[PDB]
């Protein structure tokens, strides 16, 4: 064991692939997929990635791969929805795995010195401007229900 | 498991009248309720409806993209609170997608009516219209309706053929 979020062990390619196709597999509205994903597995861009998040996320920088949900939103008007579908769709098929993962929120976050998240991703992966930047999908082998929000047929009930 | 279960997924727009169980319509809410969410704050709010008169109400929300909603078991509408979080269109994104997928689990279908940034008929907000219908305060945003029932029709699985790899981007956008 180490403090590493995310241990050494090497994704193979049969699951780097099987993350991809989730991805790709996700349901979106009118079949629009506006989603496009940015895999990272560069350590060094995957230490600058971390700093995305406030306090910068150890979770980018230990991982195996990190996987960059955007979409184009002239493709879809609901393409927050889409891309949280997709970013979910990957976390879901990597703990069927056996993989870890940490959704890293970009969308209406700020780095350490207030730059908007989806601006330093940006800058990061050069990615264009007609993208935007929903979450970072950090991955890698892992280092009370409130039933009060349940209502039947209307609010509060009756 | 997962990997054939979102591979055999499909929107589910014919359903039986077969009603769901008990252990059925608390599998779903507890898929609801076990959504990962910003801060572990949990947002989000659901109304679960079963009475048919309601469901007839919620079909009008949309014209006649959401007029199917009649003949489900069970709706569950998903709603967020923006002042607990400003991410509530994601968290209430996955509370809608894990309500899909454990229905999907549960050999039932569904389908997602988006409801945020829609309008009725008459360009009346969907959010609005369906807050009239089941008595929700104004603060709380509607963002979608989950219709659930046993399918009516079978789906053809995702032809792997037609992955879009195009939006695949190794270490950089344009990077293969």
């Amino acid at each position: 064991r180490s403090m590493r979020k995310f241990t050494d062990e090497e994704l193979t390619q049969d699951e780097v692939v099987a993350l991809m196709k989730a991805a790709l597999m996700s349901p979106s509205s009118k079949r629009s997929n506006s989603w496009q994903f940015v895999v990272v597995d560069d350590k060094e861009k995957l230490k600058e990635l971390s700093h995305c998040k406030e306090q910068a996320s150890s979770f980018i920088a230990d991982a195996a791969l990190a996987i960059v949900v955007m979409a184009d939103p002239l493709a879809s008007d609901v393409w927050i929805e889409d891309a949280s579908i997709a970013s979910i769709m990957i976390q879901l098929q990597a703990e069927d795995l056996g993989l870890g993962s940490c959704w890293v929120q970009v969308r209406e976050r700020f780095t350490a010195t207030g730059m908007p998240s989806d601006e330093f991703v940006h800058g990061i992966l050069d990615i264009p401007l007609q993208l935007q930047i929903l979450s970072v999908i950090a991955i890698g082998h892992k280092g009370h229900l409130q039933w009060e929000k349940i209502h039947i047929n209307k609010f509060g009930g009756k």
